[PDB]
C-alpha cells in the first residue's frame, strides 16, 4: 500500500537526524542511511526500499545523478531535498524519471505532501509502464496525462496527486484506459 520502508541519503548529520526522527514519528521504518550518492544507489538496489529521500547535493555522486539512476530502475518514489534556489536542478532532472523536490529547511508538515507527490508520480510511471504497450506510445501518453492533470488542477482546484488519482480511478471505474480518460479531459477542459 503506502510506503513504510525508507532509505535516506544526506551528508549533513543534523538534517539526517531530524529527517529520520520525523519519519519514525509518522510510522516509517528507516532501512538505510547513506551519506554519499554511490552508497545511496547501492542500498536502493540492495534493500529495494519503499521510498528514497535524498539531498540534491551529495559527496561522490551528486544526489540528482544518483536520484536519476534510481528513478530509471523504477524501484521507489524519490523525494529530493534542495535549497529553494537550487530547485531547478531537480526540474531539469525529472527528464530522467519521477521524483519530487522538498525545499530545505523543512518540517513534517512540508515533508508529508512532498512524499505524497513523489508517490503519486511514481504510481503514474508504474501505471503507464504496465498499461501502455510500447515506449513511444508511453512517452506521449505520459505527456497527455500530464496535460490532463494540469487542467484538473487549474480548472477544478485539485492538487497534483488528487488529479492523477482522479484519472486513475475514472479509468478503472469506466473499465477503460488512462489514455482515454485523459483524452476526454483534454476535450472537455482544454
Amino acid at each position: 500500500a503506502v510506503p513504510r520502508r525508507v532509505l535516506i541519503a544526506e551528508d549533513e548529520a543534523l538534517i539526517r537526524m531530524d529527517l529520520a526522527e520525523m519519519l519514525r514519528e509518522e510510522g516509517y521504518e528507516i532501512v538505510g542511511e547513506a551519506g554519499d550518492g554511490q552508497e545511496a544507489v547501492e542500498l536502493a538496489e540492495l534493500h529495494k526500499p519503499d521510498l528514497v529521500i535524498m539531498d540534491v547535493k551529495m559527496p561522490r555522486r551528486d544526489g540528482i545523478d544518483a536520484a536519476s539512476e534510481i528513478a530509471s530502475k523504477r524501484i521507489a518514489p524519490i523525494v529530493v531535498l534542495t535549497a529553494f534556489s537550487q530547485r531547478d536542478l531537480v526540474e531539469r532532472a525529472r527528464d530522467a524519471g519521477a521524483m519530487a523536490y522538498l525545499v530545505k529547511p523543512f518540517s513534517i508538515s512540508d515533508l508529508i505532501p512532498a512524499i505524497e507527490l513523489a508517490v503519486s508520480r511514481f504510481r503514474e510511471i508504474t501505471a503507464l509502464e504496465g498499461e501502455v504497450a510500447t515506449l513511444s506510445e508511453r512517452l506521449e501518453t505520459r505527456k497527455l496525462v500530464e496535460r490532463a492533470k494540469g487542467l484538473l488542477q487549474t480548472k477544478h482546484g485539485m492538487t497534483e496527486p488528487d488529479a492523477f488519482k482522479w484519472i486513475q480511478r475514472a479509468a478503472m471505474d469506466r473499465r477503460t484506459t488512462m489514455k482515454r480518460v485523459a483524452e476526454v479531459v483534454l476535450e472537455t477542459l482544454g
